[PDB]
């Protein structure tokens, strides 16, 4: 009788210690020993939000569809960042040079190209670390909402077309 | 007695087995029942971790707070990407269009508008695939520490400020 | 008998209920009490993707490698984004300055710097609600595969290097 007692007892702590630790709601009956469905939310990337009963499911949602703030919509391979520190953000998208970014559907990373003066001298931003990559050849993305950059010999803002329309006319 | 037996050893391998699928150093004590809470390490926004001591705590941290390498410091509306393999990144992000990435708070995304020639002709990435958006109308973002970038009939590197000033001095 | 009976059958509902809230294929096995470990893939920056057995080892390495989409190869220290609403990408990027972006390894961000005239006026995108970085002083980023932008008053989009090109030749 003690070692019913015993076990029952016990039994209780691990249905209670189980719920706690799942979380999401999860508790814990002892009159039928069931641990309730954990209630997880995951964020789409449709502006609406998933319910997961399991933290499988949980887990899986926050890669087929993102996390909140970061959602990529796809179903194609996944990025690959093999460069060293590199960044690769979107399907297929590819950053294998080093210190550098590949971000949008396709982005892939080719290794900067240091460019003090032009055939115009004095370049500031002459000595690159890698690249920033918002596409592919053939694939590429305009920029777009750029704000007006400081036209100055120390400058490494970009500059937008208003600019260059400005000095073109 | 030897349902009693076999009662015990095998609730002390659901413990054990419990314990070893949470991970996160989560142990059971057969002579309690108690599984010890996990401890899940988060990465917050402000270069501090949070110790989670439930699954469904580390999965809302993650959503809230971001992961290691990704973080936006925001409680407002999730971003939204619904474009065809877009990409939509910060509070307020909006990727409606195709093949696109909206990242900053507040950014949005319209189409691509291809641009062969301008009164000039023969540019570079003339066929966009979609846009790369940092930021909306009238809520534009200053894109800072651009390298220099080539300038050549063949170049679709950005430009910056110290080029354009240089070319205009 | 019926203590043990109950006992018996409550334990099996535990351990299923167990198993359901794993998810990842978990499993419990009356006749031995375990439940069978979990698995859940998580991707990894190579193109590959990891076998994870408990919840903890899944939650490290969506920390340590990244989410599908969203990966940076990296074991340098977190970015930090301490900017309202502000984003941080990639090992030591910090976003400190509002409503702004750093991306890309060491990428800061400093306040943006209203740019209407410079010595030519109308420039569009006058009112930088941030910055965009992405890079630092000294470690800049050349931007590349940017479709060539609109060239006119209006035109917030970036420009390329074969636009600047065609305007000096």
């Amino acid at each position: 009788s003690t070692s019913i007692s015993s076990i029952t007892t016990n039994t209780t702590n691990l249905g209670n210690s189980t719920a706690a630790a799942l979380g999401g709601g999860a508790t814990y009956d002892p009159a039928t020993g069931a641990i309730s469905a954990p209630s997880y939310t995951t964020y789409n990337a449709n502006g609406t939000t998933a319910t997961n009963t399991s933290v499988g499911a949980a887990i899986d949602n926050i890669n087929a569809n993102g996390i909140k703030y970061f959602h990529a919509n796809s179903t194609d391979p996944d990025s690959v960042a093999t460069g060293t520190n590199s960044v690769a953000i979107g399907p297929n998208a590819v950053a294998n040079v080093d210190y550098s970014v590949a971000i949008g559907s396709g982005a892939t990373t080719s290794a900067a190209v240091p460019v003090a003066s032009a055939s115009f001298g004095g370049f500031a931003g002459s000595a690159p670390i890698g690249v920033f990559s918002v596409g592919a050849p053939g694939a590429e993305r305009q920029i777009t909402n750029v704000a007006a950059g400081r036209i100055s010999a120390a400058s490494t803002d970009a500059v937008n077309g208003s600019q260059l329309y400005a000095t073109n006319s």
